[PDB]
């Protein structure tokens, strides 16, 4: 999809096979997957297809970025990894942040997203409010994943899906809970749980309820609840493809 990887060392290329090692083991055991699957999509996210600029470029790093209200929590994600980033000084933030979106898919049981390693940091991050709302509709989805960075119709749905991992918190977002029963399994239970409706203890944004409503969306949400094979084939389609908006002059 319009991609250019480029050539990295292979002392480069070693790295990224021994941090990816490192991260499976360090991430199952801290139970941090949901969180750094959440760092890589905000470090891939600030990406716009109206400007090319800021992203998917260690820019997450910055303070600037971990002020913002949509950020809380992606201080601690960004902490939690600079011992590990500190062991593999060779390798760039952004593919380091991108290659532990990939480990906590895999390490939570999820599919194989193949990881390509080459995203140079950029030194300057791109403006508040590109980023998702909660409160918001289909509308809105298609603002932030359509218009903003490229993505289908289906690697919206699809991408939702992350959130079969983890839990909102008061303290961060303000809302709370987990999406699922079982929130460090990557399966499908996201789509059958807000399928079924509300229960007692388990999280639904009107981000996620857009999902039910939307003529596209819907058909989507009933196919992965149905069939988790599918799920996991256009989940790795999506997770590469926003992973690599970071790539290959765009
Ligand atoms: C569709 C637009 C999205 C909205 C409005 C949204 C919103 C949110 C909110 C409000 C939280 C809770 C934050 C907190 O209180 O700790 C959250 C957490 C999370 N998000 Fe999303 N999100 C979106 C898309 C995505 C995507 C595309 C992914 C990855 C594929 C993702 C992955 C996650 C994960 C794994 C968590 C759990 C974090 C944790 O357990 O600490 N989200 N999201
Ligand atoms: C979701 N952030
Ligand atoms: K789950």
């Amino acid at each position: 999809s319009g991609k250019s990887y480029p050539t990295v060392s292979a002392d480069y290329q070693k790295a990224v096979e021994k941090a990816k090692k490192k991260l499976r083991g360090f991430i199952a055991e801290k139970r941090c997957a949901p969180l750094m699957l959440r760092l890589a999509w905000h470090s891939a996210g600030t990406f716009d297809k109206g400007t090319k600029t800021g992203g998917p470029f260690g820019t997450i790093k910055h303070p600037a970025e971990l002020a913002h209200s949509a950020n809380n929590g992606l201080d601690i994600a960004v902490r939690l990894l600079e011992p590990l980033k500190a062991e593999f000084p060779i390798l760039s933030y952004a593919d380091f942040y991108q290659l532990a979106g990939v480990v906590a898919v895999e390490v939570t049981g999820g599919p194989e997203v193949p990881f390509h390693p080459g995203r140079e940091d950029k030194p300057e991050p791109p403006p508040e409010g590109r980023l998702p709302d909660a409160t918001k509709g289909s509308d809105h989805l298609r603002d932030v994943f359509g218009k903003a960075m490229g993505l289908t119709d289906q690697d919206i749905v699809a991408l939702s899906g992350g959130h079969t991992i983890g839990a909102a918190h008061k303290e961060r977002s303000g809302f709370e809970g987990p999406w699922t029963s079982n929130p460090l399994i990557f399966d499908n239970s996201y789509f059958t749980e807000l399928l079924s409706g509300e229960k007692e203890g388990l999280l639904q944004l009107p981000s996620d309820k857009a999902l039910l409503s939307d003529p596209v969306f819907r058909p989507l949400v009933d196919k992965y609840a149905a069939d988790e094979d599918a799920f996991f084939a256009d989940y790795a389609e999506a997770h590469q493809k926003l992973s690599e908006l970071g790539f290959a002059d765009a």
